[PDB]
């Protein structure tokens, strides 16, 4: 089953209202008034090069930042190439990156929004075909559009009434979110 | 001006970037020699921005750094340059160090073409000096490479080239020596 943690500021909030406010931020840091673009620029594979149990990534237009986690796995020039594969166990959206190898991984500053127990899983066969590509490909560039659709399906596995459009409280009270 | 450092005394500029491109593109290229080189590559200390980026190859081990203040702007338009300060293009082979060490170095550095002077805007996008040079060498082809260092000794003597034997530029005061081992 796919977990939630989302932080109270988004109580009210849809799914899809809140990735749709981290992509504008990610592209924009005016989308979110009041912060400053000073984030210590880091980010990539955790450990890395080009493979790790994290990849993350923040804005060079704003802090916003994500981090995927799970197994994955980057071909370079390597057949399937650019293909970013493997298991992708959850992904952490919120506002600027810490941490990397050398603290037990990245971590977010303030972490907004967490979808976890993800299962997705993407053999390297599947080259950039796959979803777990699609999934980080996107949000190298802030479009949560790939994640979105893979977050709709999973709540609907969970409960076919349950969407990208249920708040993050009525998917408390549905047990998948859980506030922080 | 330009400062080049160099086993390769007879060699002319041409003759040198033309074996190792070709041990680039494989280790096919310079027989005997096998690859063990730990799978580095990146920016110092990136992710997107450094002093040094450095990239082992993936048939063999030729491999290149780059040295300066270098950029690369990923999504921001002009997207996908590489643009900087390119002030010396290292071309040894191995490509040992890191950023956590003091910086990228090769364990064998064969010829250190080292005050380039080739500052490229990013206005310039993928068109710039500095794209078309570490990009070209990002697959080996090299030449990019040599025409900026034809152009470059050819300000201090004219009838000197790229065609011409090491300790030639050496002798006129570009050039100094760097063994082997
Ligand atoms: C983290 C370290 C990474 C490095 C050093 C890297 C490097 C590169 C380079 C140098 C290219 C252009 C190569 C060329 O066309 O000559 C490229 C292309 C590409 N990369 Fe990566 N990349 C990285 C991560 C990723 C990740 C995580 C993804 C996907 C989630 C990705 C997806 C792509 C795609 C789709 C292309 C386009 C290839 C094409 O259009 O032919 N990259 N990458
Ligand atoms: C350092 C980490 C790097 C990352 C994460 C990265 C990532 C990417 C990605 C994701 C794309 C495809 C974007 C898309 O499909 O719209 C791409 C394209 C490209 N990358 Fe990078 N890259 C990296 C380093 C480099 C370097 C060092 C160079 C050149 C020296 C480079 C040159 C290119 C070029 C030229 C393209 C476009 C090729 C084309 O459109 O045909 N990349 N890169």
């Amino acid at each position: 089953s796919i977990s939630i943690s989302y932080s109270t500021t988004y109580s009210g909030w849809t799914v899809a209202d809140y990735l749709a406010d981290w992509s504008a931020y990610f592209g924009d840091v005016n989308a979110r008034p009041g912060q400053v673009v000073d984030g210590s620029n880091t980010g990539g594979f955790n450990p890395g090069p080009f493979d790790g149990s994290q990849y993350a990534l923040k804005s060079t237009a704003s802090d916003a930042a994500f981090i995927a986690g799970g197994d994955l796995h980057y071909t370079l020039f390597s057949n399937p190439s650019h293909t970013l594969w493997g298991k992708l166990d959850s992904i952490a959206l919120g506002d600027t990156l810490t941490g990397g190898a050398s603290s037990g991984g990245y971590a977010l500053d303030s972490q907004e929004v967490s979808f976890s127990n993800l299962g997705l899983d993407s053999p390297i066969a599947q080259g950039r075909d796959g979803t777990v590509h699609k999934v980080v490909y996107g949000l190298m560039s802030g479009d949560s559009s790939a994640l979105q659709g893979q977050i709709d399906a999973l709540l609907k596995a969970v409960d076919p009434s349950l969407s990208i459009n249920s708040t993050f409280d009525q998917l408390a009270a549905a047990g998948v979110a859980h506030a922080t």
